[PDB]
C-alpha cells in the first residue's frame, strides 16, 4: 500500500501569491504527484488545484 502517488499533511498554514504553488493549511492534506523529486514537490486539491509545495512544510501520511 504505497503507489508512487500519496498523501501529504501541511504542518504550517502556507499561503502563495502565484498559480505555480499551491495554497496550504494547517492539518489539511493534499495529492501527492511527483516524490521522486529533488526540487519541489507537487500537490494537488481535491478542488482540482495544483502547485509546488516545500516538502519541509509537510509530511509523508502514506495510506496504510
Amino acid at each position: 500500500g504505497s503507489p508512487e502517488e500519496t498523501l501529504v499533511i501541511a504542518l504550517y498554514d502556507y499561503q502563495t501569491n502565484d498559480p505555480q504553488e499551491l495554497a496550504l493549511r494547517c492539518d489539511e492534506e493534499y495529492y501527492l504527484l511527483d516524490s521522486s523529486e529533488i526540487h519541489w514537490w507537487r500537490v494537488q486539491d481535491k478542488n482540482g488545484h495544483e502547485g509546488y509545495a516545500p516538502s519541509s512544510y509537510l509530511v509523508e501520511k502514506s495510506p496504510n
